[PDB]
């Protein structure tokens, strides 16, 4: 089998990407994050704390005819944002892009913290990284992609983020229309239950090439990139009048400039992700100072390559008994 969908950004920035999800019987459609730095299905529901809610779709577990409580099991999650949700547990028939898989774990919430309260466009995640990551409890629950693997023509899936547009998450095929050149597989490590993997190096607008090791993970539910403060501070320094400001939580930049681009190695590949893309507009409405996409990863603990670079390439999630990361140009 296969799906294919298309995502869709939340609004003109990207801040993030939302998939429409059809969930129980009759079909209930919620438009989720999919996420690939984390691996729980969660909904705004019918159980959600009512003051809480303020415009998503809700799921309606008593109006699926498929839906089933798994008795005993909650799950509760914090975000690197500082955003969490916590809930109870269905099971229920799930359909992504017309790959349905029966039986899996719809984490309903009954609380959710006030920045997902406050996203009228985000019904909730849908996790892609590692099922090791799960948060239900006390019987750890799979992934839609983990129940989806055994059942897809290739035990892959794929992001194809659009910059200010839509793109495409596939399921279990590779769409050799969708990108350029050839795709340039790289070793993940799953230790973290993420899809970590290590870029070569970068590059700083048409500057030469550092090869540099970079371990990071490819994760669709972050905005930005977040990456070492030595490589972010080469970026934002070419850049005239940048500067990393402590009272906005990071670099701002004149939003008069126009932005370098900055590439990335995969391999001896090179993805370049466009100046442009790097621009996410003024810090509050109507500044004319604008914050800035690359940012650095000092005390996160991790980089992170979010949707600032991936939406510059064509990526293969590969779920093979030894999972890898593809990256194209596109």
């Amino acid at each position: 089998s296969t799906g294919s969908a298309t995502t869709t950004p939340i609004d003109s920035l990207d801040d993030a990407y939302i998939t429409p999800v059809q969930i129980g019987t009759p079909a209930q459609t919620l438009n989720l994050d999919f996420d690939t730095g984390s691996s729980d299905l969660w909904v705004f529901s019918s159980e959600t704390t009512a003051s809480e809610v303020d415009g998503q779709t809700i799921y309606t577990p008593s109006k699926s005819t498929t839906a089933k409580l798994l008795s005993g099991a909650t799950w509760s999650i914090s975000y690197g944002d500082g955003s969490s949700s916590s809930g109870d547990v269905y099971t229920d028939t799930v359909s992504v892009g017309g790959l349905t898989v029966t039986g899996q774990a719809v984490e309903s919430a009954k609380k959710v913290s006030s920045s997902f309260t406050e996203d009228s466009t985000i019904d909730g995640l849908l996790g892609l990284a590692f099922s090791t990551l799960n948060t239900v409890s006390p019987t750890q629950q799979k992934t839609f992609f983990d129940n989806a693997k055994a059942s897809l023509d290739s035990p892959v899936f794929t992001a194809d983020l659009g910059y200010h547009a839509p793109g495409t998450y596939n399921f279990g095929f590779i769409d050799t229309t969708a990108y350029t050149g050839s795709i340039t597989y790289t070793a993940v490590s799953t230790k973290q239950g993420f899809w970590e993997w290590t870029s070569t190096g970068y590059a700083v607008g048409s500057g030469t090439f550092k090869s540099t090791s970079i371990d990071g993970i490819a994760d669709t539910g972050t905005t930005l990139l977040y990456l070492p403060a030595t490589v972010v501070s080469a970026y934002w320094a070419q850049v005239s009048g940048a500067k990393s400001s402590s009272s906005v939580g990071g670099y701002v930049f004149p939003c008069s400039a126009t932005l370098p681009s900055f590439t990335f190695g995969v391999g001896s590949a090179r993805i370049v992700i466009p100046g442009d893309y790097i621009d996410f507009g003024p810090i509050s409405t109507g500044s004319s100072s604008c914050f800035g996409g690359i940012q650095s990863s000092a005390g996160i603990g991790i980089n992170i390559f979010g949707d600032v670079a991936l939406k510059a390439a064509f990526v293969v999630f590969n779920g093979a008994t030894t999972p890898t990361l593809g990256f194209a140009s596109k």
